[PDB]
RNA sequence: UUGAUGUCACGGAACAGGAACUUGAACAACAUCGUUAC
RNA sequence: UAGUAACGAUGUUGUUCAAGUUCCUGUU
């Protein structure tokens, strides 16, 4: 007896979704089952396990449709077809259960008698309230009735917000679960009709059902008839299997910036060769074991595995492999919900008769990259995330589109709301509209990753960044276009004045949506708007409206779209939105950087950092554009207001901003409330490359390159031809312009930046940033008229320089060394306080110095961007692989001479560091040295003892005493007979050893005026004398001793005198005889056929090492000649070299093996013998410790990494041979110890010796690195004050350097009529430098001398005609020097330096280490070991800055600084300043008519023409080993 | 998997504050091998 | 029982980033 109705709900917008609690908490007295009462329901099947599926419950139905009924029925003036309705009953009389009422004021029509219960027929609307079920609403569940595996599978939990209006932070928060509709777009259920109820009823039912838009949040129509997580651990492993686990965190942030395309990974970035042995990208290859992967390859072949392959994939992947590997890396409150009020009575009121409709369609584009907070959890590598859709794409919520018509409607009018979520509806004038209003999402369809971006925070008293502020963001692109479609209806005759002021805001491109407003975040506009009015008070065209469900869906709105009128109306009021645009235009003249190191990593060109570049979409796909950040430049004006105003004594960048009313307060803006002032991006107006810039970092002592410290980077050019210019703009609020206390403020920030300082950008110590100008326009003079220049254009003239007084003695014939280091004092001072980088102190001064730097000896600044720079013409371009013959340029920036800001500023920063006696700033802590040990018995090789360490490395034990046992020999068999388990020491053997061999001679008493004078003849006694065989050149003899008691057989070869004695033998006569004993350490393995002598049969060890002491040479030397023709070639295996040659061919003496290989190397090979230990002492051994250990490493580590080793593998030694590395069990060692400790350990007999300290020990504790915490602490060197250091800025800011006069090249090129090009000049060898030669020795008498500073001298000259500076000869080119191109003397530059904050006597001391005296010079440049590089500088204005207005040239003042300079450092040393004295001694330049001739030795003295005494002969004499430091601190020592 | 005579949740902007920055001459002379003889 | 004496040859590149901070303050 019923009748089904089947409907199905289908949803045009994310729905949202309540969460599940079990049903004790389902009353009226909880606050999180009410609020949650207007969406959809999570249903669980077995409780306390989260699977099921959602669902929306009947009664919420029934409740759209009562009210859509009410709606519908005063529309009709309360008839439905032909009978009038009652008008309904609304109150209950119980009120325990209802768990929430009615506070709605019930619409009215025809007033009349409520229809009481006690009838027979009803009024309709009595019939569809339901007054057993006359009409049952059903639930609506999923199609299929699948099961899901919990809430968060189908949708995902998001934070929504509540603002206040004044300070317009925040309120309390809550949040609800979204379901999208792409994925669960329908939803069934059924209506339980009976048979009796009317025919009137049920066409209100069916029009209600049409009329209801909105359920859940969303609008609606009812209708009715495994790799990752495996990759990430073998990255892990790898990383872990070697030492490079510090890369972990780098490397999750370059792998998660290849999400967006795969053509990354086959452009990875190489080393410098085009090799593939990237610091970063190949790390797991070795010398050996090629089945090791790296990391390339790893990403290389996880790029095409046929599941990898689309987009979405590839992206997926790396989002997760770069998540595994951060979180890898790591482990290395107040919100309202609801209170609805209770009301007894809903006051029912009318509405009228007057109902509207206004859609307005278009679309809206942004302008500046846009942000929505959707920081969701289980991805914690970003921290400030954006809003997608669940197939990434751009999304705007329509809650943040409705919060913002809010905001602008009440700014439109000038009084909020003060609602406070209860009770009865809100009627304010901005509450009556908001509640027409109906507006829909967007999808943008863009699908493009978001970039992420870089922000810190700089602590104002040091400089640099403060602890612990550092973060990641990231932003969506600009240009994304947006679907909008805004719906009201009303009773007014069209829109409201407010909505059409509103839209006419929006349609100016003032529609500030969301996100970091004040960063200058989403700023969008509205186009292509059109409207049109319905009208659903007549009865023609609300049944059309009915017929098609309005126009909601895409073929209603398709069908809608072809009756909009074009164009918004006009307002009847406007209202002058409250923003106002400004623009600015800065122009800059040098380079400009804006670091970004992630894309450096990721980038091909390989270098350390890049500029920072934003991406553009165009529709589809993005397009990069370089661009200077907002935040910067945020922060930049921000530090340059903080910095002047003083606000009660203390200044701005001290306060903590907590409950006060400071100036940054209410423009810029706190933690209470917003800012007035939003800034914007910089574009660069041009298209310029980026060039490469390389630096390094010279030590002090031993001047080269420091370990690990080469670098570079990528800015963008720019020079005072080619400016570089910026464009951007900034927004501010109208009620900021009309104040006059708040524009002086902007109006002196700005004019501090536009004067010079504030350089924006990143490294502005070594001369990048360097503002020109800044200009703004369109705010009518309120701000640009503050920003005019003055100067004073005084004629005060510069002092001249004074004249210098240390002289030296220079003669002729005479040589000199270039090295003279300068010995410092013992007292460097660290007892004042840093100043502090805030506000420009009183006492102390601020401005520029211009210098004019001008050359007198050749120059080479070489610019190391390309070699092969002097290649010849129309011939083959370049081998692949090889080794060329290096050539350089001079630096050009946009083909103009220059000079970079860092060479000056190191220059300048040396000088100033010896002058003040002032910490080491770079220097070497580690590397500890070592020397080859000489060959004499006495003083070395007397206390290293034969040794073996003990089956645990614990000890060694020691041997009695070593004999030579030959190999490699013709007259014994010791290889065939012996197996490798015997040779390499691990099993002992048993020798014959002979220690004492018998001469013999015949008359020992009339020998006198032959021999008898060598005075070994004191220990012959007798002998009687047999004969028992013949032979060629000896006899046989049986010689008793004194008695008869032993016999020895030998072969004596006679002589001359022993001729006549020899005449007559017939076997039986008794000749005279006498023996003598001589040493003789051999050790055989079975005996010799040549002295059957009593041999002493020993047990021992035996090892060899190898054939080592190879003379090789190249140039035929003495042995290879008048030897016998035809020299056999290279074995290629050991122990089978034989003996060739004799080297003394009278006697049998020491052999020599001459062999020669494919070139024209020429070895002759020494060593026909090996060592055997025996009569091993037990119980006495010596334990190792650590240091012994360290000793040893660093012994194996010289010994395998050497480049002037023999290049045959086989003539090596078995320590580098065999490529060992730590101490085995069970080898033999030449130990040295003393009482149970040992202290050193070598392989060989004659091995070098390591020193216990490293060379940083060996200075005082003063002289060290003056780094470290001994705002800032006073512990710093009066160097590290003047420049920075870590974590604390410098104070003195260096400029590029450029010509002005023309070139005038060294040597003229090769193409006359251009003055722009000069000819090439090739160099010597220019090889490192040796510290262990200034440091002879290791015990305790060697500290560490001075700083290095090189001598000025004429020596180019020769290397201009082409010879070399020590022999005459001339120099032939290869593949380990450079031709360079030259400047001449006689050029001239100009550069600038800013300086700030500085003292009066800090300033003297810079003047006088810029200028020096009449008679002295700087060094800068390449190859300043000979003539090259010789400068002096002449400083102009000094013009100093006294206030914003006024800088006031103080060009009268420099006197009074130089001598309150020199009284500041008379005050520290009283009168120990002798370091000053050696300095101005080495700065002298030969002033006329003086040519002192420098060079360095040779090896030898055969191989120079002058005869000079090499290296080889200064080791002895003149540079012994005691007088080494002495001579080399004396400034000018003569060479000899 | 809801209750019926009463749901303005299209009744609520994840918003407000923060300088990828600090320090650094692209430079530079004496070492490397071990034993041989009595 | 036991150790004493210092000699012979002339050739060759190296570093290519390092030390720091890598997240906090708050809504009623």
């Amino acid at each position: 007896m019923t009748t089904t109705m089947k409907i199905s709900i289908e949803f045009l917008e994310p729905f949202r979704m309540t969460k599940w609690q079990e049903s004790t908490r389902r009353n009226k007295n909880n606050k999180e089952f009410v609020r949650g009462q207007a969406f959809a329901r999570w249903h669980r099947n077995k409780k306390d396990n989260t699977k099921g599926r959602p669902y929306i419950t009947g009664t919420l139905l029934r409740s759209a449709v009562i009210r859509s009924a009410e709606n519908l029925l005063t529309l009709s003036d309360g008839k439905i077809s032909e009978k009038t309705c009652c008008p309904g009953k609304f109150d209950t009389e119980d009120k325990d259960r209802l768990l929430q009422l009615r506070q709605r004021s019930t619409l009215r029509w025809t007033d009349k008698n409520p229809c009481p219960d006690n009838a027979e027929t009803y009024c309709p609307f009595c019939e569809l309230l339901g007054r057993r079920f006359r009409i049952h609403f059903g639930n609506l569940s999923l199609p299929g009735k699948p099961d899901f595996d919990g809430p968060k599978a189908i949708g995902s939990q998001r934070v929504l917000n509540r603002v206040d209006f004044k300070s317009g932070k925040a309120h309390d928060f809550f949040k609800a679960y979204e379901v999208d509709h792409t994925r669960f777009p329908r939803f069934e259920g059924e209506i339980t009709i009976d048979n009796k109820v009317s025919a009137e009823a049920r066409k209100l039912l069916c029009d209600s059902l049409k009329f209801t838009d909105r359920l859940c949040g969303a609008l609606c129509v009812i209708r009715f008839d495994n790799l990752a997580e495996k990759t990430a651990e073998q990255i892990i492993s790898i990383l872990d299997d070697n030492k490079k686990t510090e890369y972990t965190r780098l490397l999750a942030d370059a792998i998660r910036s290849l999400r967006r395309s795969s053509k990354l990974v086959a452009g990875l970035p190489k080393d410098h060769d085009g090799k593939d042995d990237h610091y970063l990208w190949d790390i797991g290859k070795k010398k050996k074991d090629e089945n090791s992967v790296t990391i390339r390859q790893i990403l290389t072949t996880s790029a095409d595995t046929k599941e990898l392959k689309n987009a979405g994939k590839w992206r997926e992947f790396c989002e997760k492999l770069g998540e595994a590997l951060y979180l890898k890396s790591k482990d290395m409150d107040a919100e309202f919900h609801g209170k609805p009020d209770r009301l007894e009575k809903s006051r029912s009121v009318s509405i009228g008769s007057v109902l509207k409709e206004t859609v307005v369609c278009g679309e809206l584009v942004a302008k500046t990259p846009f942000f929505f907070g959707a920081i969701d959890e289980d991805a914690k590598q970003t921290d400030l995330q954006v809003l997608l859709t669940p197939d990434n794409k751009y999304r705007l919520p329509r809650s943040a589109v409705r919060g913002i018509l809010r905001r602008d409607l009440q700014t439109y009018f000038d009084s909020p709301c003060n609602a406070e979520l209860g009770g009865r509806p809100c009627m304010c004038k901005t509450c009556r509209i908001m509640r027409g209003i109906t507006v829909m999402d967007a999808r943008s369809e863009y699908n493009a990753p978001p970039e992420i971006r870089h922000r810190t925070r700089i602590n104002p008293f040091t400089g640099t960044v403060a602890e612990g502020a550092l973060f990641n963001m990231e932003v969506a692109p600009e240009g994304i276009v947006f679907p909008f479609q805004l719906r009201y209806r009303g009773s007014e005759d069209g829109l409201p004045d407010a909505l059409k002021t509103v839209l006419k805001w929006w349609a100016e491109g003032q529609a500030f949506m969301s996100g970091a407003a004040s960063t200058g975040k989403g700023r969008f506009r509205m186009e292509n708007a059109k409207y049109e009015t319905l009208d659903l008070s007549d009865e023609n065209q609300r049944n059309d409206y009915l017929k098609n469900w309005g126009w909601r869906d895409e073929k209603g709105l398709e069908e809608l779209k072809k009756r909009l009128n074009s164009g918004l109306p006009e307002p009847g009021n406007y209202r002058d939105p409250k923003w106002h645009e400004i623009n600015v235009s800065i122009e800059m003249a040098s380079p400009f950087i804006n670091g970004d190191p992630i894309r450096a990593a990721v980038d091909k060109r390989g270098t350390d950092v890049v500029t920072f570049v934003k991406y553009k979409a165009e529709g589809e796909e993005a397009k990069p554009v370089c661009a200077y950040k907002a935040e910067s430049f945020r922060g930049v004006i921000r530090s340059a207001v903080a910095r002047i105003h003083m606000e009660d004594g203390v200044p701005l960048t001290e306060l903590t901003h907590s409950d006060c009313e400071c100036l940054l307060c209410q423009i810029f803006g706190s933690e209470y409330e917003a800012g007035k002032i939003r800034f914007e991006d910089l574009v660069f107006e041009s298209d310029p490359e980026p060039v490469t810039f390389d630096h390094v970092a010279i030590d002090r002592f031993t001047g080269g390159a420091a370990d690990k410290k080469k670098f570079d980077d990528s800015p963008l050019p720019g020079s005072p031809a080619r400016p570089l210019m910026l464009k951007g703009s900034f927004w501010i609020r109208r009620d900021v312009l009309e104040d006059e206390e708040y524009c002086k403020a902007l109006g002196k920030a700005l004019a501090d930046v536009n004067n010079g300082l504030y350089p924006l950008g990143g490294k502005s110590a070594i001369g990048y940033g360097q503002v020109k100008s800044l200009g703004i326009k369109g705010d009518d003079k309120r701000i640009s008229r503050l920003m005019n220049p003055a100067f004073d254009e005084t004629d005060v003239a510069v002092p001249e320089k004074p004249k210098t007084d240390a002289e030296v003695r220079i003669e002729a014939e005479k040589v000199y060394y270039p090295h003279y280091f300068v010995e410092p004092h013992k007292k460097v001072e660290r007892e004042e306080k840093p100043c502090g980088h805030q506000k420009f102190h009183e006492g102390r001064l601020t401005g520029k110095i211009r210098c004019k730097l001008i050359t007198k000896t050749p120059l080479i600044v070489p610019d190391t961007s390309n070699d092969d720079f002097f290649r010849p013409a129309d011939k083959e371009a370049r081998k692949e692989k090889d080794e060329y013959h290096k050539s350089y340029a001079f630096f050009r920036l946009h083909k103009q001479i220059m000079i970079p800001g860092s060479e000056l500023r190191g220059m300048v920063s040396s000088v100033y560091e010896t002058v003040t006696n002032s910490c080491f700033r770079i220097f070497d802590e580690t590397k500890r040295l070592s020397w080859r040990m000489d060959a004499d018995h006495q003083n070395v090789l007397q206390d290293f003892l034969p040794g073996r360490v003990t089956a645990d490395g614990k000890h060694i034990q020691k041997f009695s005493e070593t004999a030579r046992v030959p190999f490699y020999d013709k007259t014994q068999k010791h290889f065939d007979i012996l197996d490798e388990q015997e040779i390499a020491g691990e099993k002992p053997v048993r020798m014959w050893v002979k220690r004492f061999i018998k001469r013999l001679s015949l008359v020992d008493p009339a020998k006198h005026p032959q021999k008898k004078q060598d005075n070994k003849w004191k220990r012959r006694k007798e002998g009687i004398a047999t004969f028992i065989e013949q032979k060629n050149g000896s006899y046989y003899f049986n010689v008793v001793t004194n008695n008869g008691c032993t016999s020895f057989h030998l072969w004596h070869k006679p002589d001359n005198f022993d001729q006549e004695k020899l005449e007559g033998i017939q076997n039986g006569e008794k000749l005279d005889c006498w023996v003598r004993d001589s040493r003789y350490q051999k050790a055989f393995q079975e005996i010799p056929e040549n002295d059957p002598d009593g041999w002493e049969c020993k047990e021992g060890y035996l090892h060899v090492v190898g054939p080592s002491k190879v003379e090789f040479s190249d140039k035929k030397g003495d042995v290879i000649n008048n030897f016998q023709g035809t020299l056999p070639s290279v074995p290629n295996d050991w122990k089978t070299i034989r003996t060739n040659d004799f080297k003394n061919r009278k006697r049998k003496n020491e052999p020599v093996f001459c062999c020669e290989d494919d070139k024209g190397n020429y070895y002759t090979m020494a060593k026909y013998c090996e060592t055997f230990f025996f009569d091993l002492k037990e119980n006495e051994e010596y334990e190792i410790p650590e240091k012994a250990r360290i000793k040893y490493k660093e012994l194996l580590r010289v010994y395998n990494n050497n480049p002037q080793a023999v290049p045959e593998s086989v003539f090596q030694s078995r320590v580098a041979r065999e490529n060992v590395e730590k101490l085995k069990s069970g080898d033999l060692v030449y130990f040295k110890h003393n009482e149970k400790y040992v202290e050193d350990i070598v392989p060989v007999r004659i091995s070098r010796t390591v020193d216990d300290r490293m060379i940083g020990k060996r200075m005082s504790a003063d002289l060290r690195p003056c780094h470290g915490d001994w705002r800032h602490p006073k512990g710093l060197c009066p160097a590290c004050r003047l420049f920075g250091t870590g974590s604390y800025k410098g104070r003195v800011r260096f400029g590029f350097a450029s010509l002005e006069n023309d070139p005038e090249w060294l040597i003229p090129g090769k193409n006359p009529g251009d003055p722009f090009h000069g000819g090439p000049v090739m160099l010597s060898l220019l090889e490192r430098p040796r510290p262990t030669w200034s440091i002879p020795g290791s015990d305790n008498k060697f500290k560490v001398p001075g700083r290095k500073f090189y001598v000025h001298h004429h020596a180019w000259k020769t290397i201009k005609d082409g010879n070399h500076p020590t022999t005459g000869k001339a120099i032939e080119q290869s593949p380990n020097n450079r031709t360079v191109e030259a400047l001449a003397g006689g050029n001239s530059f100009s550069f600038e330096i800013a300086f700030e904050n500085l003292k009066e006597w800090e300033l003297g001391l810079l003047i006088h280490s810029l200028q020096l005296e009449k008679g002295l010079a700087h060094k800068l440049g390449m190859a300043k070991s000979m003539g090259f590089g010789s400068v002096e500088i002449d400083v102009e204005s000094v013009r100093l800055r006294k206030d914003w207005k006024q800088w006031r040239n103080g060009n009268s003042e420099i006197p009074n600084w130089l001598g309150k300079g020199f009284a500041k450092l008379k005050e520290w040393f009283r009168d120990e300043l002798d370091f000053i004295e050696n300095l101005k001694k080495l700065l002298w330049f030969p002033e006329g008519d003086q040519a002192p001739r420098v060079c360095y030795p040779m090896l030898r003295k055969k191989d120079d023409p002058n005869g000079n005494s090499g290296y080889e002969e200064l080791k002895d004499g003149e540079f012994k080993k005691e007088d080494r430091q002495k001579k080399l601190t004396t400034p000018w020592t003569p060479w000899a």
